[PDB]
C-alpha cells in the first residue's frame, strides 16, 4: 500500500545544472545523469505502491535554453525510450507523456506513440513524463476542449464549473496528486501541474536531481505521512 | 522601492486555531487576533513600497467550519470594513475583494461595494482580501467569460491561449504575484492563487499568523531577495 499512504507523487528534478557545475561540466552532463536518479526513482515508486508517478523532464520555457543543451536532451529523451521501455513494460508501469508534443522531431513523437501503446494496458505504476508541458497551456487545452463544445451548441456557458474543467486538464483518470517534491534548492512550483497540485503537500529539498536516492524519496513520504 | 524588489506578496493566513487552541481557546478567538496581524501586514506591505497585498482570508471551503465559526468570521468582516475602511482611504490603499461575493450577506455585500468605490481611486497599495475563493474557481469565471464569447460568435475556440485566459483572472491588472508566505506550519497552497502563482516563490513558515510580525514579514523578504 502507497508508501505512507501517498498515492501520486510529481516531481520537479531540478538541480542537475547546479551539480555538474559544481564538479566543473556542463548542464548536459547533469541532465545524463539525472536520467539515473529518474530510473531510481521509477523502481521506488513502483515498488512502493504509489500508483502515479509524474516527472517535470521538460518545462515549455525550456526551449530558450542553449541549442545544444536543449538537442542533448531530446537525444536522451529518445535513447530513454529505446532502452527503458521494454523493462517499465515488464515491471506492468504504463507510460504517458503530457505536454505539447506536436512540436517534438518525428522520430520522438513516433517513438511516444508506441511506448504508450505498448504499455497502454499495463496495471501497476503510471508514469508521466512532462514533456513540453506548461500548467497554464494544459489548463488551456481543457477550456479550448470545452469552448468547441460550446461552438457545436453541445455546451452552454453556464453549465461550466470546476468539475466539468476537472474532466479536461491532464491525469484527471488518475488519483490527484498528493505530494509534489522540488530538488535542487528552488521554492517555485514554476507552472508546473497549477490546477492539479490544488491540495497537494509541497516539498522542497535542497538536495540536487542527480543526488536524489531512495533514502530521500522515503523521506519526503515521512513528511508527507506526518502531513498532520 | 519594493523591499527587496518583491512587488505583489499574498499570504495564506493560517494557524488561527492552532494558536488559540495552545492558549485552551477556540478557533475564533485566534481569527480575532488575525485580524490585528492583517493590520500590521498592510501597514508593513504599505511603508516598504510593496505594490499589492492578497490576503486569503475565507477560502470557498470553509463554509463547511462550525455555523458559529463562520458567523463570527462573517460578524469580524464587516467590522473590519467599518473601522478600517477610512483608514485604508487616509493612507491611499486601493481596495479589492476577490471572490464569489454573491453569497455573502446582503450588509457585507453592501459595505464591500462601498469600501471599494470609496478606495477606488487610492494609487498606493492595492490590498486585496480573497473572500469566498478559491483558485480554481477564480479560473472557471475567466472561461465563463470566454466562453460566452464563443457563444456570441465574437470568439473562435482556437483563438483561445494562455494570454487570452490570463487577461480574464483575478487581478490581472497587477503585478504578477512573486511571492506566497504560508504561516502555521502546513506545506500546501489550498487552493490559492492556483494560475497566479505559477512563478511566484513559496514560502513556508511555522510562525503562527496571529504571531506573524514585521521582522517575520521583513524575514520572508530576505528569503526572496536571496531567490538565487
Ligand atoms: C525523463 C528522463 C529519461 C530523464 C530526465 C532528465 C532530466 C533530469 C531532465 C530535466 C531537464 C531540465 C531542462 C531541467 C530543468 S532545471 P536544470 O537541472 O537544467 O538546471 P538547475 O540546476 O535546476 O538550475
Ligand atoms: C481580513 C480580516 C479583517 C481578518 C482576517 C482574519 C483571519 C485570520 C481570517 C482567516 C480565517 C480562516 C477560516 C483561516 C483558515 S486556517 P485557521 O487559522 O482557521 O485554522 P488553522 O490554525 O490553520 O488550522
Amino acid at each position: 500500500l502507497p508508501a505512507h499512504g501517498c498515492r501520486h507523487v510529481a516531481i520537479i528534478m531540478a538541480g542537475n545544472g547546479r551539480w555538474a557545475k559544481k564538479q566543473g561540466k556542463i548542464r548536459a552532463f547533469g541532465h545524463k545523469a539525472g536520467a539515473k536518479s529518474v530510473r531510481r526513482a521509477v523502481s521506488f515508486a513502483a515498488n512502493n505502491g504509489i500508483e502515479a508517478l509524474t516527472l517535470y523532464a521538460f518545462s515549455s520555457e525550456n526551449w530558450n535554453r542553449p541549442a545544444q543543451e536543449v538537442s542533448a536532451l531530446m537525444e536522451l529523451f529518445v535513447w530513454a525510450l529505446d532502452s527503458e521501455v521494454k523493462s517499465l513494460h515488464r515491471h506492468n508501469v504504463r507510460l504517458r507523456i503530457i505536454g505539447d508534443t506536436s512540436r517534438f522531431n518525428s522520430r520522438l513523437q513516433e517513438r511516444i506513440r508506441k511506448s504508450e501503446a505498448l504499455t497502454a494496458g499495463n496495471t501497476g505504476l503510471t508514469l508521466n513524463i512532462a514533456a513540453n508541458y506548461g500548467g497554464r497551456w494544459d489548463i488551456v487545452q481543457g477550456v479550448r476542449q470545452l469552448a468547441e463544445k460550446v461552438q457545436q451548441g453541445n455546451l452552454q456557458p453556464d453549465q461550466i464549473d470546476e468539475e466539468m474543467l476537472n474532466q479536461h486538464v491532464c491525469m484527471h483518470e488518475l488519483a490527484p496528486v498528493d505530494l509534489v517534491i522540488r530538488t535542487g534548492g528552488e521554492h517555485r512550483i514554476s507552472n508546473f501541474l497549477l490546477w492539479q497540485i490544488a491540495y497537494a503537500e509541497l516539498y522542497f529539498t535542497d538536495v540536487l536531481w542527480p543526488d536524489f536516492d531512495e533514502q530521500d524519496f522515503e523521506g519526503a513520504l515521512n513528511a508527507f505521512a506526518n502531513r498532520e
